[PDB]
Protein backbone atom coordinates (compact mmCIF):
# COMPACT_ATOMS: atom_id res chain seq x y z
CA UNK A 1 0.00 0.00 0.00
CA UNK A 2 2.07 2.43 -1.86
CA UNK A 3 1.80 6.37 -1.74
CA UNK A 4 0.06 7.88 -4.72
CA UNK A 5 -2.64 10.22 -5.61
CA UNK A 6 -5.80 8.14 -5.31
CA UNK A 7 -8.27 8.11 -2.72
CA UNK A 8 -6.94 5.69 -0.28
CA UNK A 9 -2.87 6.86 -0.78
CA UNK A 10 -2.93 10.02 -2.58
CA UNK A 11 -1.81 13.86 -0.25
CA UNK A 12 -4.40 13.51 2.50
CA UNK A 13 -2.50 10.13 3.77
CA UNK A 14 1.23 10.97 2.51
CA UNK A 15 1.47 12.15 6.65
CA UNK A 16 1.20 8.66 8.09
CA UNK A 17 4.48 7.35 6.56
CA UNK A 18 6.07 10.99 6.03
CA UNK A 19 5.18 13.32 9.17
CA UNK A 20 6.99 16.23 7.95
CA UNK A 21 4.00 16.11 5.55
CA UNK A 22 2.69 18.80 7.49
CA UNK A 23 5.86 20.51 8.53
CA UNK A 24 6.80 24.04 8.00
CA UNK A 25 8.18 24.12 4.50
CA UNK A 26 5.95 21.99 2.79
CA UNK A 27 5.35 22.55 -1.13
CA UNK A 28 3.49 23.86 -3.40
CA UNK A 29 1.73 26.66 -2.62
CA UNK A 30 -0.74 29.07 -4.02
CA UNK A 31 1.61 32.05 -4.81
CA UNK A 32 -0.63 35.55 -4.08
CA UNK A 33 0.58 38.20 -6.15
CA UNK A 34 -0.49 41.07 -4.37
CA UNK A 35 1.22 40.02 -1.46
CA UNK A 36 4.58 38.67 -3.37
CA UNK A 37 7.01 41.62 -2.23
CA UNK A 38 9.56 42.75 -4.97
CA UNK A 39 13.09 42.59 -3.59
CA UNK A 40 15.75 44.56 -5.81
CA UNK A 41 18.30 42.68 -4.27
CA UNK A 42 17.30 39.12 -5.91
CA UNK A 43 19.57 39.11 -9.03
CA UNK A 44 18.55 37.81 -12.70
CA UNK A 45 18.25 34.04 -12.66
CA UNK A 46 20.98 32.43 -14.54
CA UNK A 47 19.72 28.96 -16.48
CA UNK A 48 22.80 27.44 -18.33
CA UNK A 49 21.66 24.48 -20.47
CA UNK A 50 23.98 24.50 -23.68
CA UNK A 51 26.00 21.58 -22.75
CA UNK A 52 22.69 19.45 -21.26
CA UNK A 53 23.21 15.78 -21.84
CA UNK A 54 20.12 14.05 -21.67
CA UNK A 55 20.35 10.35 -21.23
CA UNK A 56 17.10 9.06 -20.87
CA UNK A 57 13.61 8.99 -20.00
CA UNK A 58 11.61 6.89 -17.32
CA UNK A 59 8.59 6.50 -16.22
CA UNK A 60 8.51 6.24 -12.34
CA UNK A 61 5.25 5.06 -11.47
CA UNK A 62 4.00 8.71 -10.93
CA UNK A 63 5.62 10.86 -13.64
CA UNK A 64 7.92 10.40 -16.13
CA UNK A 65 11.47 11.81 -15.82
CA UNK A 66 13.57 13.28 -18.32
CA UNK A 67 17.59 12.43 -16.61
CA UNK A 68 20.89 14.02 -17.40
CA UNK A 69 24.34 13.12 -17.06
CA UNK A 70 25.34 15.09 -13.98
CA UNK A 71 29.05 13.69 -14.19
CA UNK A 72 29.81 16.85 -15.20
CA UNK A 73 29.79 20.71 -14.65
CA UNK A 74 27.54 21.32 -17.58
CA UNK A 75 23.88 22.47 -17.08
CA UNK A 76 23.47 24.53 -13.97
CA UNK A 77 21.47 26.94 -12.53
CA UNK A 78 23.05 30.27 -10.51
CA UNK A 79 22.12 33.99 -9.65
CA UNK A 80 18.61 34.36 -8.40
CA UNK A 81 18.10 33.80 -4.88
CA UNK A 82 21.28 31.09 -5.29
CA UNK A 83 24.67 31.16 -3.45
CA UNK A 84 26.72 28.56 -5.79
CA UNK A 85 25.92 26.48 -8.75
CA UNK A 86 23.27 23.68 -9.08
CA UNK A 87 23.44 21.34 -11.41
CA UNK A 88 20.19 19.43 -13.92
CA UNK A 89 19.55 16.24 -12.88
CA UNK A 90 16.19 15.75 -14.00
CA UNK A 91 13.03 16.84 -15.17
CA UNK A 92 9.68 15.97 -15.10
CA UNK A 93 5.42 17.67 -15.34
CA UNK A 94 2.79 17.31 -13.28
CA UNK A 95 -0.83 17.19 -14.67
CA UNK A 96 -4.67 17.08 -14.65
CA UNK A 97 -7.51 14.92 -16.39
CA UNK A 98 -8.35 17.91 -17.64
CA UNK A 99 -6.87 21.69 -18.98
CA UNK A 100 -8.14 22.86 -15.91
CA UNK A 101 -5.82 21.36 -13.15
CA UNK A 102 -2.89 20.23 -13.04
CA UNK A 103 -0.55 22.65 -11.65
CA UNK A 104 1.11 22.43 -8.19
CA UNK A 105 1.72 26.06 -7.94
CA UNK A 106 -0.58 28.77 -7.95
CA UNK A 107 -1.43 31.95 -9.42
CA UNK A 108 -3.72 34.05 -6.86
CA UNK A 109 -5.76 30.33 -6.80
CA UNK A 110 -5.45 29.79 -10.67
CA UNK A 111 -5.04 26.04 -11.64
CA UNK A 112 -2.72 25.53 -15.35
CA UNK A 113 -2.80 22.81 -17.29
CA UNK A 114 0.27 21.05 -15.89
CA UNK A 115 3.85 22.19 -14.70
CA UNK A 116 7.23 21.58 -15.66
CA UNK A 117 10.08 21.04 -12.78
CA UNK A 118 13.87 21.15 -13.58
CA UNK A 119 15.33 19.76 -10.06
CA UNK A 120 19.25 20.88 -9.83
CA UNK A 121 21.65 20.12 -6.91
CA UNK A 122 23.77 22.03 -5.08
CA UNK A 123 27.38 21.28 -6.18
CA UNK A 124 28.74 22.36 -2.88
CA UNK A 125 26.94 18.88 -1.24
CA UNK A 126 28.91 16.38 -3.69
CA UNK A 127 26.22 14.73 -5.26
CA UNK A 128 21.89 14.86 -5.39
CA UNK A 129 21.16 12.22 -2.47
CA UNK A 130 23.82 13.92 0.03
CA UNK A 131 22.17 17.53 -1.16
CA UNK A 132 18.33 16.06 -0.59
CA UNK A 133 19.68 16.26 3.34
CA UNK A 134 20.00 19.86 3.11
CA UNK A 135 18.08 23.12 3.67
CA UNK A 136 19.66 24.87 0.36
CA UNK A 137 20.69 21.24 -1.47
CA UNK A 138 18.03 21.72 -4.20
CA UNK A 139 16.52 24.28 -6.72
CA UNK A 140 13.59 23.27 -8.88
CA UNK A 141 12.59 25.60 -11.38
CA UNK A 142 8.95 25.63 -12.10
CA UNK A 143 7.42 26.49 -15.19
CA UNK A 144 3.53 26.64 -15.92
CA UNK A 145 2.25 25.05 -18.78
CA UNK A 146 -1.44 26.52 -20.46
CA UNK A 147 -3.09 24.87 -23.44
CA UNK A 148 -2.91 26.99 -26.79
CA UNK A 149 -0.07 26.67 -29.01
CA UNK A 150 1.98 23.91 -29.44
CA UNK A 151 5.17 23.36 -27.91
CA UNK A 152 7.61 22.29 -30.69
CA UNK A 153 10.69 21.92 -28.14
CA UNK A 154 8.48 19.36 -26.16
CA UNK A 155 7.80 17.48 -28.97
CA UNK A 156 10.58 14.97 -29.00
CA UNK A 157 9.27 14.02 -25.09
CA UNK A 158 5.65 13.72 -26.54
CA UNK A 159 6.64 11.07 -28.91
CA UNK A 160 8.76 8.92 -26.44
CA UNK A 161 5.77 8.12 -24.00
CA UNK A 162 4.18 5.20 -26.33
CA UNK A 163 7.34 3.48 -25.81
CA UNK A 164 7.16 3.92 -21.60
CA UNK A 165 3.57 3.77 -20.97
CA UNK A 166 3.53 1.94 -17.76
CA UNK A 167 5.72 2.15 -14.33
CA UNK A 168 8.95 1.06 -14.66
CA UNK A 169 10.07 1.25 -18.39
CA UNK A 170 12.58 3.45 -19.87
CA UNK A 171 13.71 4.73 -23.08
CA UNK A 172 17.31 5.89 -24.46
CA UNK A 173 16.43 10.09 -24.82
CA UNK A 174 19.83 11.63 -25.74
CA UNK A 175 20.79 15.34 -27.52
CA UNK A 176 16.91 16.68 -25.59
CA UNK A 177 17.78 20.45 -25.11
CA UNK A 178 15.69 21.35 -22.44
CA UNK A 179 16.11 25.09 -23.65
CA UNK A 180 13.26 24.11 -25.44
CA UNK A 181 11.37 24.12 -23.18
CA UNK A 182 11.85 27.56 -21.59
CA UNK A 183 9.07 30.97 -21.61
CA UNK A 184 10.84 34.19 -23.33
CA UNK A 185 10.98 36.04 -19.25
CA UNK A 186 13.38 34.78 -16.65
CA UNK A 187 11.04 36.98 -14.22
CA UNK A 188 10.32 34.64 -11.42
CA UNK A 189 8.72 34.27 -7.62
CA UNK A 190 10.89 32.26 -5.13
CA UNK A 191 10.28 30.83 -1.53
CA UNK A 192 12.11 28.18 0.43
CA UNK A 193 10.28 24.59 0.42
CA UNK A 194 10.12 20.98 -0.22
CA UNK A 195 9.77 18.46 -2.84
CA UNK A 196 5.92 17.72 -3.73
CA UNK A 197 6.35 13.65 -3.58
CA UNK A 198 7.53 11.98 -0.62
CA UNK A 199 9.82 11.59 1.19
CA UNK A 200 8.94 15.96 1.09
CA UNK A 201 12.24 16.92 2.33
CA UNK A 202 12.38 20.80 3.03
CA UNK A 203 15.41 20.97 0.89
CA UNK A 204 14.25 23.04 -2.06
CA UNK A 205 14.77 26.65 -3.03
CA UNK A 206 11.66 27.34 -5.47
CA UNK A 207 12.10 29.17 -8.66
CA UNK A 208 8.63 29.43 -10.43
CA UNK A 209 8.55 31.61 -13.60
CA UNK A 210 5.47 33.94 -14.12
CA UNK A 211 5.47 33.47 -17.41
CA UNK A 212 4.23 30.33 -18.38
CA UNK A 213 4.84 28.48 -21.64
CA UNK A 214 1.81 27.24 -24.19
CA UNK A 215 1.48 23.58 -25.06
CA UNK A 216 -1.25 21.91 -27.38
CA UNK A 217 -4.29 20.15 -26.45
CA UNK A 218 -2.70 17.59 -28.55
CA UNK A 219 0.65 16.99 -26.28
CA UNK A 220 -1.10 17.43 -23.08
CA UNK A 221 -3.78 14.80 -24.20
CA UNK A 222 -0.71 12.33 -24.74
CA UNK A 223 0.72 12.91 -21.16
CA UNK A 224 -2.54 11.83 -20.42
CA UNK A 225 -2.38 8.50 -22.00
CA UNK A 226 0.46 7.38 -19.82
CA UNK A 227 -0.40 4.25 -16.85
CA UNK A 228 0.36 5.12 -12.82
CA UNK A 229 0.30 1.00 -13.24
CA UNK A 230 2.61 -1.71 -14.60
CA UNK A 231 2.80 -3.43 -17.28
CA UNK A 232 0.10 -6.60 -17.33
CA UNK A 233 -1.85 -4.49 -14.16
CA UNK A 234 -5.02 -3.09 -13.99
CA UNK A 235 -5.15 0.17 -16.69
CA UNK A 236 -4.85 3.55 -14.08
CA UNK A 237 -4.17 6.44 -16.55
CA UNK A 238 -1.11 8.37 -15.34
CA UNK A 239 -3.55 12.15 -14.46
CA UNK A 240 -3.43 14.26 -11.79
CA UNK A 241 -0.48 13.91 -10.24
CA UNK A 242 0.11 17.02 -8.57
CA UNK A 243 -0.18 17.66 -4.70
CA UNK A 244 -2.35 21.09 -3.49
CA UNK A 245 -1.15 23.88 -2.18
CA UNK A 246 0.13 23.85 1.33
CA UNK A 247 -0.02 26.64 3.78
CA UNK A 248 2.97 29.25 3.71
CA UNK A 249 3.21 29.14 7.54
CA UNK A 250 6.87 31.37 8.17
CA UNK A 251 7.31 32.20 4.37
CA UNK A 252 7.40 35.01 2.53
CA UNK A 253 7.39 34.62 -1.26
CA UNK A 254 9.58 37.39 -2.80
CA UNK A 255 9.32 38.83 -6.83
CA UNK A 256 12.14 39.52 -8.60
CA UNK A 257 9.74 42.06 -10.75
CA UNK A 258 7.77 45.00 -10.73
C1 LIG B 1 15.23 11.94 -2.09
C2 LIG B 1 15.64 11.35 -3.45
C3 LIG B 1 16.19 12.44 -4.36
C4 LIG B 1 15.05 13.40 -4.79
C5 LIG B 1 13.87 12.63 -5.37
C6 LIG B 1 12.74 13.52 -5.85
C7 LIG B 1 13.03 14.73 -6.47
C8 LIG B 1 12.02 15.55 -6.97
C9 LIG B 1 10.69 15.18 -6.88
O1 LIG B 1 9.65 15.95 -7.40
S1 LIG B 1 9.55 17.51 -7.12
N1 LIG B 1 8.08 17.83 -7.62
O2 LIG B 1 9.68 17.70 -5.68
O3 LIG B 1 10.55 18.19 -7.89
C10 LIG B 1 10.38 13.98 -6.32
C11 LIG B 1 11.41 13.14 -5.82
C12 LIG B 1 11.01 11.81 -5.20
C13 LIG B 1 12.20 10.84 -5.14
C14 LIG B 1 13.35 11.53 -4.46
C15 LIG B 1 14.51 10.57 -4.12
C16 LIG B 1 14.31 9.32 -3.25
C17 LIG B 1 15.74 8.96 -2.76
C18 LIG B 1 16.55 10.20 -3.10
O4 LIG B 1 17.76 10.32 -3.07
ZN1 LIG C 1 7.65 18.06 -9.51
Amino acid sequence: HHWGYGKHNGPEHWHKDFPIAKGERQSPVDIDTHTAKYDPSLKPLSVSYDQATSLRILNNGHAFNVEFDDSQDKAVLKGGPLDGTYRLIQFHFHWGSLDGQGSEHTVDKKKYAAELHLVHWNTKYGDFGKAVQQPDGLAVLGIFLKVGSAKPGLQKVVDVLDSIKTKGKSADFTNFDPRGLLPESLDYWTYPGSLTTPPLLECVTWIVLKEPISVSSEQVLKFRKLNFNGEGEPEELMVDNWRPAQPLKNRQIKASFK
